[PDB]
């Protein structure tokens, strides 16, 4: 429902500071909305760099800074360096599902896997199972995230399954679409899409997360395509 903003693009040079924002459409940006940041590099590699507004993720760089500024979010990288030119995505929680910033280009100047098969080729009204197999981590001390992002349009939260206790949460807009589960024994989370339209082409990303630490590490997308 609500619409979270970021800049469209942003130029630094190296060893600058360079500050991005991420803003509220309902209003302030608070602690109760979770914000977490996520950097793509091409080849779909999403990799999160804060969760819940100020922690960075382990193994980020201390050039990585979040917090709030005024009513927004805001990702601070203070002495950039050549390998931070990316796009940068900020989520924020609304009580019972994450919506995605429209994201940031940043132009500078000058163990844990998740594995997904890359694509899918299946005709309309047909029912598909994707695959997220895990390693690096033990599987049933974390959540599992899908997200999907249709050609020329946004990152979409689909849901997100538990896999010890087994407890799953929906976007409403995916609730007749989608359904996760997990096969604990093979590290795998699954996410079985229904009745298939051309509406369902898009990209469907599994991302890991946990409470309070969300998006953290990204599969690389199983490029779903719909044709007859």
């Amino acid at each position: 429902q609500a619409v979270v903003t970021q800049e469209s693009a942003l130029t630094t040079s190296p060893g600058e500071t360079v500050t991005l924002t991420c803003r509220s459409s309902t209003g302030a940006v608070t602690t109760s909305n979770y914000v977490n940041w996520v950097q793509e590099k091409p080849d779909h590699l999403f990799t999160g760099l804060v969760y819940s507004t100020n922690s960075r993720v382990p193994g980020v760089p201390a050039r990585f800074s979040g917090s709030l500024i005024g009513d927004k979010a805001a990702l601070t990288i203070t002495g950039a360096q050549a390998e931070d030119e990316a796009i940068y995505f900020c989520t924020l929680w609304y009580s019972n599902h994450w919506v995605f910033g429209g994201g940031t280009k940043l132009t500078v100047l000058g163990q844990v896997q998740l594995q997904q098969p890359g694509a899918e080729l299946v005709k309309p009204g047909a029912s598909v199972k994707l695959s997220c197999k895990t390693s690096g981590y033990t599987f049933p001390y974390y959540w599992m995230h899908w997200v999907n992002q249709r050609p020329g349009r946004g990152l979409e939260w689909i849901g997100r399954i538990d896999p010890n206790g087994g407890g799953t949460r929906y976007s409403e807009k995916f609730k007749s679409k989608a359904t996760l589960t997990v096969d604990k024994p093979s590290n795998t989370a699954y996410m079985q899409l229904s009745s298939l339209t051309s509406e369902d082409s898009a990209v469907y990303y599994c991302a890991r997360g946990k409470l309070g630490q969300h998006f953290d590490y990204w599969g690389q997308g199983t490029a779903l395509t719909v044709s007859s």
